[PDB]
């Protein structure tokens, strides 16, 4: 039946998700001025932030973050676990969300929450995500590759276009309350962002405690996360046990990349060109 969730106009996963609560999330959640989330299209770097963060107020102690599951690490408001818990759960609060503007609890923009929002460069989405997605169970799926990228280049698939869910915030990046990251200057460079951070969520460390952070929050240290990739997830999510690579110049092909290039170029023409570090 459909092979998705579809609510409002967008693709969602069948298991742990339910359209009631993707409104229990709109017109009805309740958004603190102490709450922090993490903005993100999927497949663009969460499960880092989340950890970074996560850090922050274990300040450096990897103990816990290793021995938590990042969606009870930073719970995902969207889904049912990630509201069930989000409610019953005290401030302050962290969580994450993949939510496109529009559908993003209408609680948010009364309060002055604090908000991180961090882009990743489309073309390494789209392939991340492909691998992700086509061994996530109980969904539709590409018959190939091909057609993945036809997918996304018209934005059916999970959590719509990416290009929609990035137009939606970015008029928003001046605010006081939302701290706009990305992908490369998180990874070309995780000192900045860090200290962005901190300063932004307003908070400051020792300097023996921005060591212990640093050393467990880079690239390495991360992709070697059995949390932050999350390992042990229920059998009846994910098709296969084991598949649990490359950049994505390693997977467009010449053709597609251009092709993919006219569409940056047209679709975000309205943009800053300025607000995608990546060529
Ligand atoms: C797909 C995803 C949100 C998109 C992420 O960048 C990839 C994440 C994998 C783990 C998923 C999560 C959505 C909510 C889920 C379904 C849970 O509640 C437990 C497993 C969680």
């Amino acid at each position: 039946s459909d092979d998705f969730l579809w609510f409002e106009g967008i693709a969602f996963p069948t298991m742990g998700f339910r359209s009631e609560t993707l409104r229990k999330v709109r017109d009805e959640f309740v958004i603190r001025d102490e709450d922090v989330i993490i903005l993100t299209y999927p497949k663009s770097g969460t499960n880092w932030l989340a950890e970074i963060l996560c850090l922050m107020h274990s300040k450096g102690d990897a103990k816990w973050i290793q021995s938590v599951p990042i969606w009870e690490r930073s719970p995902w408001v969207e889904s049912e676990i990630g509201y069930t818990a989000l409610s019953e759960t005290e401030s302050p609060r962290l969580f994450s969300s993949h939510l496109p503007i529009q559908l993003f609890p209408k609680s948010f923009f009364s309060s002055k929450a604090k908000v991180i929002y961090l882009m990743r460069n489309p073309r390494d989405v789209l392939v991340s995500g492909y691998f992700f997605w086509k061994n996530w169970k109980f969904i539709k799926k590409p018959k190939s590759w091909e057609e993945y990228f036809e997918w996304f280049c018209q934005g059916t698939v999970l959590y719509g276009s990416w290009f929609d869910h990035i137009h939606g915030w970015m008029p928003m990046r001046e605010e006081k309350n939302f701290l706009l990251l990305s992908y490369e200057e998180l990874k070309q460079d995780t000192g900045r962002t860090i200290e962005k951070i901190c300063q932004f969520l307003g908070k400051t460390l020792e300097p023996e405690e921005l060591n212990l952070i640093l050393k467990n929050s880079s690239f390495q240290s991360m992709k070697e996360n059995k949390m932050s990739n999350y390992s042990l997830l229920s059998v009846d999510y994910v098709v296969d046990k084991t598949q649990l690579s490359g950049d994505w110049k390693n997977h467009f092909t010449v053709a597609q990349a251009e092709d993919f290039d006219k569409l940056f170029q047209e679709k975000m023409a309205d943009l800053p060109r300025e607000l995608f570090p990546w060529e």
